[PDB]
């Protein structure tokens, strides 16, 4: 009862229909108003145009809201950066401070399983951090999918984070982990991480069956689909895996370590590729609404033909 | 049916009435007896005067009981250090050789929350030990409280653990961590961990908006709630940190590894120390008992106007 | 109703009678058709001559079933090597699929809890890696026992992994972990692992009262049962201890590490030593099953006079 769920989301769920939830990231960090609004308004329409109904996940005025109204997406577009960057473990403190919040993965992957949304579409996931050996910096979006069944459709991990070791911390909390079309592994903004597709899906159909089987065995860990950067976006992607690599190697020159080592990295790409890294994150987001509607989708309707 | 609840403590529950749950160490290793019993009834009267009722939780003779009884608290106060250390995978062999089971913060939590006690008063946390990148050497207190809901009322966590990891770790599993009224995240003995807050609350009914909601959302993860050591014990607490630094320094002098590390601190600091870490440790659980006895009581008003 | 359970595992489960369950890789990794199938079929009669009834489990066209018939074993003994390693994060995928699969650890406890089969007798469990503070490679045996309540029996863990730090890691995930009669935790082919038992447990009378305790507690955490090898099968078991510690030396030697370090012990081992491996893994699952199933029927005694 604390949380509002849209008429739009509830009907769909109610008859098992196809539903695609979504993060509110590409709104909270976009393009100056009102441009991520309208980039926000794009996404949803690549769902609908699909075929399923987008159910964009926020927390306003402490109200946690699944599906958003025009006005609802209009006001949290115009909030910017102003909002909270709310994590799972930071919805309760946002709700009691009736605060506006902009879901991570793990805070979304909550409240989409919470109501039954089995797909749910984001750019990348979080990882572990480079050099958690010495900090255990690890994303709580890892430790959130391993215990939620539900799946999330992204494009990788970003080469920033240590690819293998996210690998495998996915492997220790039981996450199915399958690339799209490829026996390779993406890192978000280039199709080559360097690391083997665990198991692999080559189809939305493909991706729909094991979301069914999953759901049918009631197993309580999810599932990561990774989505390989079109061939289209390759320069964009490419010229930032370039400045990474880049800001990597004066990173280590410069001897930066600990808490600000990630944000080091994070400032140097910025400062070499402008907006293409936007750019690039909104091509992946929307790619993977596309892919994530057909697959919720197809799932939809093995869900008519139980 | 195996556990027994006290009829003040069931009671109290049936009618959402304010409890604190608490655990059984202050007793198996404080001062001699009967100084240990006069001391745990001084924290239970902190608890009554608020206008919560306490819960000591422990396990005499293979039956886990939550709320002592006069005679049992005497009985448990009397055995001394005789009594098993029981975390939370220890539960079921305490009960299975019926014996005697002072549980830690794990495995009380786990008691607490099956009942439904929302507020759990402790001394300090476990957490990731120092050199835990060599050892894996982690307490369950961490998992635990990541996948049980409710708030677990702390003076922080020691500095002969690794607070950054401990911090770190917590956030991957999804645990709320908040200091009370400071941007520092305390060190047990020390308000000066080093670390900043993951986030701040500043009155008992900031921490009981957070738990209300937390509730409310049917999150089954935790919160850790972190109240640095009050002024008037921090020449007591800068002692023992002066002797902790000290003993860190002998141990890496000394070449002191693997599982005699941190035998090895805890050893050198009582020497130099001797009852001082007892009378801080003392006056810790007793000031987290009065701060969360005031959360317990306006967590219990939230829940009468619902 | 995906799940196949056989009439003779779901009446003993009916009414509370000892059920053993057995994963299904015996049977893909033994000795040449038709010898694994008359392995697999000696070790369900130690289970049946106990007075338990064997529930051997594994996915066969995408059916997962619990409890195989005289067909199915010989089916799926005749596949041998083709058929898929099933994790329980592949499980979904292979039902998806519709294809064969020989489960682990993690896919076999889940499926045994999944129906209410309280003991599952397996060789040993997987671990974490040597080197996993490099590689983060960890088990998810590991994170499933400590979310699954179920007792699992097994001769501990193969030194070719890290014993220390996967004792570690089950106390972190609050599995209750005990050898069989001894003070020392065993490794898999010899009862010297170098490593303190966490606790022991001297009978299947014992063993059965602490899985007792664990139900009535509704703990979601299993159990480890680490059985020594026996002192008939010490010769075998040394000679492949010897062979290990060598082949770990000469991977020192070369500095084979990463991806390659695993899979290279075990590459090697299996030159030196030829058919004493598998020789000493079925003599480690007929011990487990007798002893299991012993543990069977005194927890059905124990359930009987609730
Ligand atoms: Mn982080
Ligand atoms: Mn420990
Ligand atoms: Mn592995």
């Amino acid at each position: 009862s604390l949380v509002k769920i849209s008429p739009q989301v509830s009907e769909a769920l109610s008859n098992g229909r196809a539903v695609v939830a979504l993060e509110s990231t590409i709104i909270s960090h976009g393009m100056p108003y009102p441009q991520n609004l309208q980039t926000a308004k794009e996404v949803e329409s690549i769902v609908r145009e699909n075929g399923a109904i987008p159910a964009t996940i926020a927390i306003l005025n402490g109200v946690p809201c699944i599906g958003l109204s025009e006005e609802e997406l209009e006001r949290l577009a115009s909030l910017g950066k102003s909002v909270q960057k709310t994590a799972g473990r930071d919805i309760a403190n946002v709700v009691a401070t009736r605060g506006n919040g902009a879901t991570t993965v793990s805070a979304t992957l909550f409240f989409a399983s919470m109501v039954g949304i089995q797909v749910f579409v984001t750019g990348g996931i979080g990882g572990v951090h480079r050099h958690a050996n010495h900090s255990m910096d690890i994303s709580s979006d890892l430790t959130a999918l391993g215990r939620t069944p539900i799946a999330v459709i992204s494009a990788g991990v970003k080469s920033i984070l240590d690819i293998p070791k996210t690998l495998e911390y996915l492997e220790t909390q039981e996450v199915y982990v399958a690339a799209y079309k490829s026996d390779e592994f993406p890192a978000f903004f280039t199709e080559k991480s360097g690391c083997k597709a665990p198991s692999r899906v080559n189809s939305p159909e493909d991706c729909a069956r094991v979301i069914d089987a999953n759901m049918k065995l009631n197993r309580q860990a999810g599932i990561l689909f990774a989505i390989p950067i079109p061939k289209h976006h390759s320069a964009a992607g490419n010229l930032i895996e370039s400045a990474t690599q880049r800001a990597l190697t004066e990173a280590r020159e410069q001897n930066v370590t600990g808490n600000a080592e990630t944000p080091f990295l994070l400032a140097r790409v910025n400062e070499l590729t402008g907006g293409t890294s936007l750019a690039a994150n909104i091509a992946l987001v929307k790619n993977n609404a596309l892919i994530g509607s057909q697959i919720a989708v197809a799932l939809s309707q093995l869900m008519l033909e139980h």
